């Protein structure tokens, strides 16, 4: 059975006006700014980019990947596909 969401989870996550896009749930580091309540920090593969967002935007990448796992034109995607699926837990900063 499904547990929350953690730290290293792979997944896409949706914001508005974009595709679901590939993603992880990423650690805080000591002395870093904190989510808001209920929400976690996740990493936009491709874009390099984090944003804050809760479970209903996240789609876990293994039963998702068929679905949205398929190169599209917005800057960064296609990048963010190969991390996902090649070195999604490598820094990128
Ligand atoms: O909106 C985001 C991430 O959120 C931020 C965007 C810009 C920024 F300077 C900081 C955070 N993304 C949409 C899908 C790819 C990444």
């Amino acid at each position: 059975m499904p547990h929350a969401f953690k730290p290293g989870d792979l997944v896409f996550a949706k914001m508005k006006g974009y595709p679901h896009w590939p993603a992880r749930i990423d650690d805080i580091a000591d002395g870093a700014v904190k989510p808001p309540p209920n929400k976690y920090p996740i990493f936009f593969f491709g874009t390099h980019e984090t944003a804050f967002l809760g479970p209903k935007d996240l789609f876990p990448y293994d039963k998702s990947k068929d679905k949205y796992g398929k190169p599209n034109k917005r800057k960064g995607f296609n990048e963010g596909l190969w991390e996902i699926q090649n070195n999604p837990h490598a820094s990128y900063s």
